[PDB]
């Protein structure tokens, strides 16, 4: 149960791919380097990512990814997406530790 920080758009995509094959959630944090609240989240997801080995936790850089930050209308940081079956279906908007335990726990059925 880690944390996968995918530096390529190819390898945010092979592990979107798995997610999406093996009926996984998958929840992606969009942050960044710069970002103090992304800091301070970013032990929690870590933990999350331990706590929950049954679904796969992406780390994306939007520095680094800029296109697919775009795509996910990422407008404000840390962003964390939840996708299942290939779509979207959640998301959380800042270091919001709570609402980001109980939306993984709702969402993994």
């Amino acid at each position: 149960g880690a944390v996968i920080a995918c530096h390529t758009k190819q390898e945010f995509d092979t592990h979107m791919a798995n997610g999406k094959d093996t009926g996984k959630l998958v929840i992606i944090d969009f942050t960044a380097s710069w970002c103090g609240p992304c800091r301070v989240i970013a032990p929690v997801f870590a933990e999350y990512a331990k706590k929950f080995p049954g679904a796969i936790f992406l780390k994306v850089d939007v520095d680094e990814l800029k296109d697919v930050a775009e795509a996910y209308n990422v407008e404000a940081m840390p962003t964390f997406l939840f996708i299942k079956d290939g779509e979207k279906v959640d998301s959380v908007v800042g270091g919001r530790k709570d609402d980001i335990h109980t939306k993984i726990v709702a969402l993994m059925g």
